[PDB]
């Protein structure tokens, strides 16, 4: 959860390959 924007920065890496 404290680390959870983290991931959204993963999934706009994934939207952004």
């Amino acid at each position: 959860t404290r680390q959870a924007r983290r991931n959204r920065a993963r999934r706009w890496r994934a939207r952004q390959r």
